[PDB]
């Protein structure tokens, strides 16, 4: 078109550098995810292994770590998770990720989260019945179902840049 | 030049972004196998005191498969991906190394489960097993992170 190479360049270099701010975005909001999910399954698995070693200890048997020592660990992964989320949220976002799908995945880390904190309380109170039949799986199911639905967002931002690039 | 710097620029953030989503997929699946073998573990339990709810042992074992199959199905999501020049190739044979090891482990596991062999399913040093990955995938995160704001400094 009767438009220069000068102006090619530059018009090609503006979108680049916003298709790059895009996935950079993207990018930081999913590892940031990631790392909180991660931690927050971690967490939960090793709660589960404490509540085993407490059903072995029964009988005598039981090794490996403690229930203390599984106890501590599970605080200290249920930090990192607390740590990634903070880090998650304070991340500038793109303007066309959904406000309204934010709030549930928040809604949903919240609920998930609190039930850890919970159980952790649950087993070092001494209340493990109450820790043994807390619905767990529940909560950590409804927080997957926003995040597989936040991944399908960014996914789509990410693909959007990219097709821009090609062209 | 400053357009073909940052096509490339682009192109590194691209390829991390997809890698990692992969792979990090596959992570998740692997410990959700861990979690759900130690609810058929607790459940085993239970079932020996004679109370003993929700999901069975068999239940749980199946799901297990399916989310072992899972990992299996993300990991081959991400090895069929390209990879950056810089990144390193001995980590990404560590990372291999590490994976098949955790995978393996679980594999077992729900062999073990299915096979009522109990003692040995119990006594498995899983952990070992997935902290070995876990150390992999923490350093090859850290490699992406430092693509990463190499990248948005070029630009």
């Amino acid at each position: 078109g009767p438009l220069g190479s000068g102006g090619l360049f530059f018009n090609a270099l503006k979108n680049c550098k916003e298709n790059f701010t895009v996935l950079q975005t993207i990018r930081q909001q999913q590892s940031t995810l990631n790392g909180s999910w991660v931690a927050l399954l971690q967490t939960r698995n090793t709660l589960n292994r404490a509540g085993i070693r407490y059903m072995m200890d029964q009988n005598n048997i039981g090794s490996g770590s403690t229930v203390a020592e599984l106890m501590e660990s599970a605080s200290i992964s249920l930090k990192q998770a607390e740590k990634n989320w903070a880090d998650y949220e304070a991340l500038p976002r793109d303007p066309r990720q959904s406000t309204a799908a934010a709030a549930e995945i928040k809604r949903n880390y919240d609920i998930y989260h609190n039930a850890l904190a919970e159980l952790i309380q649950l087993l070092g109170a001494g209340k493990i019945n109450e820790f043994f039949d807390q619905p767990t799986q529940g909560y950590q199911d409804g927080f997957e179902k926003q995040y597989v639905a936040y991944m399908e967002q960014n996914d789509r931002l990410h693909d959007i840049a990219v097709s821009d690039n090609n062209a």
